[PDB]
């Protein structure tokens, strides 16, 4: 199930909900798309294969 939240550029972690519903906290990646360039912004995660998509 795809989750879905927001991040930090300040340390660069992904806020979601886990699959049972909580806060979960991530690292995203460092690439130049799927990287957290916005604080408090918009994060997509998808657990299918740990593929985090912050921006």
């Amino acid at each position: 199930a795809k989750y879905t939240g927001k991040c930090t550029k300040s340390k660069n972690e992904c806020k979601y909900k886990n699959s049972a519903g909580k806060d979960t906290f991530i690292k995203c990646p460092k690439f130049d798309n799927k990287k957290c360039t916005k604080d408090n912004n918009k994060c997509t995660v998808d657990t299918y294969n740990n593929a985090v998509d912050c921006d």
